[PDB]
């Protein structure tokens, strides 16, 4: 009899202690920055090989696009894969194939963006 009312003690909803809360929010936060941190670099370092490498103005889209899905690849293989190091490479191959062929982007201008972006997004 006393039983009934005490299994509505089990699935009962109440407060969320706001320090927890505050740690989801943080995480976020964390997120966004950290997020913001490895893109400016990605972009400034990127800048800075093309204009060490005069490359024109008009090609400055296919470079820096290129060096954003490198980042993003080396992301994805940083995290899902088993070995990260070798599927960079492989990435590597696949998208400086990609923009020379598709883009006209001069391969050793992506091989500079390659060893800037590398350690940016593995460290
Ligand atoms: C491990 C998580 C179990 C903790 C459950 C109790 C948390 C709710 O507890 C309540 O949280 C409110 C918001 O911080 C405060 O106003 C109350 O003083 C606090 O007792």
């Amino acid at each position: 009899r006393y039983k009934t009312k005490l299994y509505l003690w089990r699935n009962l909803g109440g407060l969320i202690p706001e320090d927890m809360a505050i740690s989801v929010t943080e995480s976020i936060t964390a997120d966004w920055k950290q997020y913001n941190d490895m893109m400016s670099k990605v972009r400034n370092e990127t800048l800075d090989i093309l204009k060490t490498n005069k490359v024109a103005t008009e090609d400055y889209i296919g470079y820096i696009a290129f060096a954003e899905e490198l980042a993003h690849q080396v992301w994805k293989n940083k995290n899902s894969s088993p070995d990260p190091n070798t599927a960079n490479e492989a990435s590597k191959t696949d998208l400086e194939s990609k923009y020379s062929d598709v883009y006209g982007l001069d391969v050793t201008v992506l091989d500079a963006i390659y060893n800037a972006v590398i350690p940016i997004i593995m460290g």
